């Protein structure tokens, strides 16, 4: 299907090539800029899985809680006869009653953004069922691929939710703070 | 249904954003090395489409008479929650023996390396017959996408070959032979 191609896509042509060279990049991060990730619920990268496949560049724009702060060391890569193709990330603070309550490496899954124009070329489904549906089977194909790939895999982690872009009583940040601090209460001994 | 997928991601991922500033990069770039990039064949981006999905990272370790000269200057843009995520390209020349025979800039189809990787993992599902059906395809879709491109989305050339004596450099040349007796 195409959403299966487009997770084998973002596995092959990004998370096998970043993940395993994540955490160097945030230790020297941290090393020359004051330990800003501290923790591993800090040293995942999340990716945000908008079922709704609203999918906007600016992460600010969703959310005015979500505010960029810095962005690691560059990664480069000889790539398919390119010479030192660059992979970047970019580290956000999550503000909460306008103080930060988290900082983690934060994006969105390019693809489902690609899902949904593809719709407005009139070469994908584009209503909110099929984008919804089209998003599903790009997840759990990328969830089977992880589970498939225990080297690196556990370098990340998958925000998926399903309200609307449109939806103004949605947190995302509040979606993102949920979810890293039940990776904290994971941590405790018990 | 896997080639579309990787097509439009293609398009709209990359040709699309890429294509209508190519020209004033490369004028930026022509304009303090020397007109190196010289004539309209010059001007496009050329990109290799190995039916077999066989992409090597490295042109040069691939045929030595693909030599890199440059890389174009770099176009960055916010994309998906990521600031200034940048975009590469690389020009080469290519070499007879020692004489530059051909200036361009010169890429494989990075998606094609995803339809190889699916044909070696189990998982996948996905066997090397799949993959060479969905390698044309591929081709197919990237070309109609293109021919109903504007003419600022238009500067680009598939280079689609099958590999049996072969010469990469000498399967671009003959493209970049072909487009220099059609100006003229
Ligand atoms: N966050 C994030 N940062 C990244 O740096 C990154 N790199 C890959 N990916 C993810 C894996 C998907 C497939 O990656 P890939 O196998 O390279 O296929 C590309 C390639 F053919 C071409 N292309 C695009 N950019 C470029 C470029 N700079 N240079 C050359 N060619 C370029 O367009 C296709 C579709 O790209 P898209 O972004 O839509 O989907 C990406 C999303 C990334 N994600």
């Amino acid at each position: 299907n195409v959403a299966h191609g487009l997770a084998w896509s973002y596995y092959i042509g990004y998370l096998r090539l970043i993940l395993p060279e994540l955490q160097a990049r945030i230790r020297t991060y941290n090393q020359h800029y004051n330990n800003l990730l501290r923790g591993a619920v800090s040293q995942r990268l999340y990716i945000l899985l908008p079922l709704d496949c609203g999918v906007p560049d600016n992460l600010s724009m969703a959310d005015p809680n979500i505010r960029f702060l810095d962005k690691l060391p560059q990664q480069t890569g000889d790539r398919a006869g390119i010479k030192d193709r660059v992979y970047s990330n970019s580290i956000y603070e999550l503000l909460e009653n306008g103080q930060r309550a988290g900082t983690c490496v934060l994006e969105y899954a390019t693809p489902l953004q690609t899902l949904f124009a593809m719709s407005q070329y009139s070469q994908a489904g584009f209503s909110r069922e099929d984008r919804l549906e089209q998003a599903k089977l790009f997840c759990r194909t990328l969830e089977d691929i992880l589970a498939d790939a225990p080297e690196s895999q556990n370098n990340c982690r998958l925000i998926a939710y399903q309200e609307p872009a449109d939806d103004s009583s949605f947190s995302l940040s509040q979606e993102v703070l949920r979810h890293l601090r039940q990776e904290e209460k994971e941590e405790v001994t018990v």
